[PDB]
């Protein structure tokens, strides 16, 4: 893929304008360089570039239909690029720091980079902060002077704020409302009440949604000024419902992918998390299986944790998953079919992404 | 003070709004709007407001001699107390993430946020990041239709990456540059080559002198409208020489204040920090006291701690101080009678902000 190859390239670029920029106005030395490039590379690179590559295949789809001088297909182009190496180093931001807050161990295969011995803690949490200000300063450098600047510059942060609003929800999920309070040291629910699935759709939505697929999207649009060419309505209502979809993918693999593929171990039964799978055996458990469930979940001891495993596989939820599944492709064709009413070149970018997501 | 009180009203209706938003537009409940209610308060609350201020202070400065319809120096001023909130939620996320990178334990006078119980590192990392994201959240709406936003939004953005090059500069400030490797666990400096006055002043100019003189100085100017009154090369060399000193006072308290009105501990000596008091120390010793400071510094063992604070006593440093002090005191009044060639009422409000720092 040229796509691909164009995008990676102007990594390359974005890298040495950064580096650059380091050494000839922030005085750094070259060894500082250095640790700031692998840090760049370690956080950065690595995943599939989903949501960079989709600002690239949304700008492509217009820039078919759409009458330019060849240097304005290259600047677009080259701005849909830059825009999703934004997205792509917001993701590591979140990773990073992510990571640390979570004490994980492995991503991607390789450890967590706060684990790197040079690393530690106190550089990382920083690292962390200096992947998602790269952000901004490319945001500057690269669209100066783009009547699409302040609309970018407004929605990123939108997008981000909701995302980190959305940890917050996520992070929480196994405590009971009614006793979050800095003062006392959150326990673990007891009742599972608020295991459902319009709260679980909360936590997702702000979580990932945002920056997965409203921010990729919309931000294809404004590369290619486009916006005014769809029903913003529509956008949103699409890139929420397949941000969920993929979320409950991850979810289900959390559980049951085998930790060589998935490239981490999966502990979200021992942290409690609030997933899809905790929620749909809640939604069709009988009594004597909510109250094994209780004995067993948000523990690390691996019998316990085997427990709830076992629960899974005999309540079935390969079925409500196929079922869930059944229902976003309604939903998703759906909502395709309306965007075709204002832009047939946007719905079809969307049916890629959609297909891109539904196979995985 | 009228002043204080105005910017205290304007924090009690900036944090009305964003937790209204929150419930309007980010499904919180209330208890999470209350967890961060608290978060707020404890880490923007509580200080000198003295970055914030400036900006009031600054945008005062031109009120008295402008002229203005009444609505529009309440405008002028309502927008620099946002504008002095918007750096001092700024500073509250370095001082989040900061203490948890350093594990520090307490902040003025009570423990640092990580740490209360209902917090964890898991909610605080998040919690920092959710501080600076209402600064951006903060500018977009109070100052949507400002013909300042973008300057202000740009040099916000700089200042802050500035401010993390800086940490890590700081942070990595006791490693041989050469051996810095992400591979390698950082071993601290034998030789102590690198604990010079030039690369001293390099920590602190990115580390605090942007965010704490040079922001709230052009921002009292954007919110007035008066940037090309003054000349930038001069406020730049200002902010960064009285910003110096400021540091340079911090550091000597870290070692010489007793814990009760520094509201800490002080450890830069354990932690084998670049200070004022080291450099300033190893530009004065003989060889011996050389090699006895290279035997104790960097160790959290008290008795070492000891030996190093006994060195810096006797080797009188209250004196390099007093020289230091009379030399910045020599340079900051001649940039201050440059400053008045083109503005004496700007000038006379950098006066102000140096009485106020010279004082301490």
């Amino acid at each position: 893929m040229a796509s691909m190859e164009r995008f990676l390239s102007v990594y390359d670029e974005v890298q040495a304008f950064l580096l650059d920029q380091l050494q000839s106005k922030y005085e750094i030395d070259p060894n500082r360089a250095r640790y700031l490039r692998i840090m760049m590379d370690t956080t950065c690179l690595g995943g599939k570039y989903f949501r960079g590559m989709t600002v690239v295949n949304v700008a492509e789809g217009f820039l078919a239909v759409t009458q330019h001088d060849e240097a304005t297909k290259e600047r677009i182009l080259h701005d849909a690029c830059v825009g999703g190496w934004m997205i792509e180093f917001l993701q590591a931001h979140y990773l990073v720091e992510d990571d640390i807050m979570d004490g994980s161990v492995m991503r991607r295969g390789k450890p967590c980079w706060y684990r790197f011995p040079g690393v530690t803690t106190q550089c990382a949490i920083n690292d962390g902060i200096i992947l998602k200000s790269w952000t901004q300063i490319m945001a500057w450098h690269y669209f100066a002077d783009r009547p699409f600047l302040k609309d970018l510059l407004c929605l990123f942060q939108k997008v981000d704020y909701a995302t980190a609003v959305g940890q917050m929800y996520d992070v929480t999920s196994m405590c009971d409302s009614n006793k979050l309070d800095p003062e006392v040291a959150q326990p673990m629910t007891t009742d599972f009440a608020e295991f459902t699935p319009a709260i679980y759709k909360r936590i997702v939505k702000y979580k990932t949604t945002f920056y997965t697929y409203l921010l990729p999207l919309v931000m294809g649009l404004f590369v290619s000024e486009a916006a005014a060419s769809v029903e913003m309505n529509l956008v949103e209502r699409v890139a929420h419902l397949i941000g969920e979809y993929f979320q409950v993918q991850d979810d289900v693999m959390d559980c049951f992918t085998p930790p060589e593929q998935l490239g981490k171990v999966g502990t979200d039964i021992e942290d409690a998390k609030c997933s899809w799978l905790a929620v749909t055996f809640l939604g069709k458990a009988n009594a004597a299986q909510v109250a094994e469930f209780k004995a067993n979940y948000g523990d690390k001891d691996p019998a316990k944790v085997a427990v709830v495993k076992r629960l899974y596989s005999e309540a079935n939820l390969q079925a409500d998953f196929a079922a869930y599944e059944a229902e976003v492709v309604r939903e998703v064709e759906s909502l395709i079919e309306q965007l075709k009413v204002k832009s047939p070149t946007f719905a079809e970018s969307v049916a890629v992404v959609w297909e891109k997501t539904h196979k995985r």
